[PDB]
């Protein structure tokens, strides 16, 4: 039914008064990403990171080819509600048909496994893990910048929205459904006998990306090795948490190496007070850019279950939303691909350091453009405040198109990344879907590693917050608009 250019349909105030609506609107057009070749693979089962669209059509032209573990998460966190019975998530799978959505959820996630099992036996060095990938042929290879390279990061929240998905499939009671889980339990089962002996080097030394001597050599073959890339380790509490979570259940570690992850990841848990203008000060987790993105973790696990952790999850975006209208930006700030060079089509780069740098580990940043998934976390506290900021930025020339929000624009309005992703788009769905913390919770629980979680992550957040400050201080609403310098809405979506 709505509108592809519905974004400027409603007003700001008309959002706030009934954010369902609005989210309804959005879901729809959101939900159009998926379709093969835009945003998947339907041969394989496999995501796509995403597809450019034209500049002057905003029709799909040229897809990425590659994806990873992380947009996997994405894609899965989504099918867990969608086989589950969730209207939302209905609505954006098969609107048309909400019935229908489990049935997709089901044969997609169904195909795609059996790509993981082509993947494993071509590749068994990944041990069950999965690197940065060619998805555009019917097999998974590794990219070539990836052979013989795994992430720790982008597979911790695969494995958890994967661990979510077969609890979803098997509240269902429906026989096939299960037998589904049960073939993905089996798949998430085998990466906890090689986690330790491919990413953990010791002494709570996690590695961000493993060295594989040969990819084609299993794990346990004589010759096989696997070593930290350089020194980078998964040490702190952004999206790596997930896979420090995977070690400590599943990895076999001891007391002591348990005890070493998190004493090891201590001195990068830090409290900082946000204090600009008349705004603060509001206490927060220290931020490594203070990316949206790198709050990915409580998406995927049960966080907020734990007061003092939703107290200052919620200051951050207290800080989040109010630093933008202190800084008068008509959006908010996570790593995004940049702009569209419109005459040559290509995406001129990545723009990795976009947050706020005075509560940020690094404090160099480039802050020229905005993207509505910059709201995912914002939307957790407050759908309707969340969905204002979506809109401000959605209302920008040419960022909606008829897959729904584009990647970004320039917050001066005079560039936009004709782009859609994953990353850009499907974070703040699965956001509006509640996460799937709850389907986590529930296996956990059932499994028995619930109340460690809680105690864990409990003593850690509330040995260094403490005295929060600016917790009376409301979110902020947009009050710059994204300038209109002359650019023309796609002609598919205006
Ligand atoms: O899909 C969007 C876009 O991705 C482009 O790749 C980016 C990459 O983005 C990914 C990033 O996660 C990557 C990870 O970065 C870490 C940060 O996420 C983290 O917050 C920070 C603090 O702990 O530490 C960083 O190292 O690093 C790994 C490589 O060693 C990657 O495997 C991992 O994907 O964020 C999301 C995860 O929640 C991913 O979904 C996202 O793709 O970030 C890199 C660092 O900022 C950047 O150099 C890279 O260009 C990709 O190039 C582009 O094609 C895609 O459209
Ligand atoms: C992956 O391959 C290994 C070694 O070839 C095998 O033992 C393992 O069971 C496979 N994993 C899965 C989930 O099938
Ligand atoms: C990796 O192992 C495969 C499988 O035996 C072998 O064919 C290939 O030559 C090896 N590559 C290197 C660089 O040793
Ligand atoms: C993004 O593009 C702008 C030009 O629009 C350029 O000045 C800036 O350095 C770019 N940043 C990255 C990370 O590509
Ligand atoms: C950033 O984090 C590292 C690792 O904990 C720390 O050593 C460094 O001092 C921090 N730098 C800033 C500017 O916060």
């Amino acid at each position: 039914e709505p509108s592809c250019r519905f974004a400027h349909q409603y007003t700001q105030e008309q959002v706030l008064q009934n954010p369902s609506k609005f989210i309804n609107d959005v879901l729809f057009w959101e939900g159009k990403f998926h379709q093969n070749n835009i945003s998947y693979n339907s041969g394989n089962g496999m995501s796509y990171d995403g597809t450019n669209i034209d500049w002057v059509t905003g029709e799909g032209t040229v897809k990425h080819p590659f994806s990873a573990a992380s947009k996997e998460s994405l894609q899965v966190m989504l099918y867990a509600h969608a086989i589950a019975g969730s209207a939302d998530a209905a609505r954006f799978l098969s609107p048309n048909n909400p019935s229908a959505a489990p049935g997709i959820a089901a044969s997609i996630m169904d195909t795609k496994l059996q790509t993981y099992l082509r993947f494993n036996e071509t590749y068994p060095g990944f041990g069950g893990f999965l690197p940065w990938f060619t998805s555009s042929s019917q097999d998974l290879t590794p990219t070539w910048d990836w052979n013989n390279r795994v992430p720790g990061l982008d597979n911790g929240e695969l494995l958890w929205a994967v661990y979510a998905f077969i609890q979803a499939a098997e509240n269902t009671s429906n026989k096939s459904f299960i037998d589904l889980a049960k073939k993905w339990q089996t798949w998430m089962d085998y990466t906890k006998t090689t986690a330790a002996h491919i990413f953990y080097q010791g002494e709570g030394k996690v590695c961000a990306v493993t060295d594989i001597k040969n990819q084609s050599l299993p794990v346990y073959h004589p010759e096989q090795t696997y070593a930290c890339e350089g020194t980078s380790y998964l040490n702190d509490p952004y999206q790596g948490e997930l896979f420090t979570w995977w070690l400590q259940f599943f990895g076999g570690l001891s007391d002591a190496d348990i005890e070493a992850l998190w004493e090891y990841k201590r001195p990068q848990l830090v409290s900082v007070d946000y204090h600009i203008g008349n705004v603060g000060p509001i206490t927060v987790q220290k931020g490594y850019w203070f990316s949206s993105h790198e709050t990915w973790k409580v998406l995927e696990m049960p966080y907020y279950d734990i007061d003092i952790i939703r107290r200052v999850f919620q200051n951050a975006e207290r800080a989040r939303t109010c630093n933008s209208v202190v800084t008068q930006v008509p959006g908010m700030f996570a790593s995004i691909n940049n702009v569209t060079d419109p005459a040559t089509g290509d995406v001129v780069g990545y723009i990795s350091n976009a947050g706020i740098p005075s509560i940020a580990n690094q404090t160099i940043q480039e802050l020229d453009v905005i993207t509505p998934y910059s709201v995912f976390p914002t939307v957790l506290f407050d759908k309707g405040v969340g969905m204002a900021w979506w809109r401000n930025m959605a209302i920008g020339k040419k960022m909606q198109n008829i897959y729904g929000s584009t990647e970004s624009t320039r917050r001066d309005g005079t560039g936009v990344s004709a782009l859609l992703t994953w990353d850009s788009k499907v974070s703040t769905v699965n956001a509006i879907l509640g996460g799937v913390s709850g389907l986590v919770s529930q296996k956990m629980k059932a499994e028995n590693i619930y109340n460690t979680f809680v105690e864990r992550i409990e003593a850690e957040y509330s040995r260094v917050f403490k005295n929060l400050k600016g917790e009376h201080v409301p979110f902020c609403l947009p009050q710059e608009t994204v300038p209109d310098t002359g650019l023309v809405d796609f002609t598919t979506c205006n």
